[PDB]
């Protein structure tokens, strides 16, 4: 029995950080309501995904997704050791360093 909330207090870190979005926020529109009541992007596209690949299809409403969503943040569990840190996407971002003629 804990005194203090250890299991979360800020929620500010992710356990994952990525540049590419995903497929399924633009084909199931229940996602974009989700991200307004409140929600992260993150945790609506993983929930999607998760619920997709293990039950066959999308959320029937926003009742079952929201409960599903709270209960997955509050109490889950995850096993994601071997991730390939692997993208397709170009540095625009290094680019800028030919504007930058302050450098050593």
């Amino acid at each position: 029995g804990s005194a203090m909330a250890d299991i979360g207090s800020e929620f500010e870190k992710t356990p994952s950080l990525t540049r590419r979005i995903d497929d399924t926020i633009f084909q199931n529109p229940m996602v974009q309501e989700a991200i307004r009541m409140g929600f992260s992007f993150k945790d609506i596209k993983k929930i999607m995904e998760e619920k997709i690949q293990i039950s066959g299809s999308n959320y029937k409403s926003l009742e079952v997704l929201v409960a599903d969503l709270v209960n997955a943040q509050k109490d889950s569990m995850q096993d994601e050791s071997s991730q390939t840190s692997l993208q397709k996407e170009i540095s625009t971002e290094e680019q800028l360093r030919r504007l930058q003629e302050e450098k050593l």
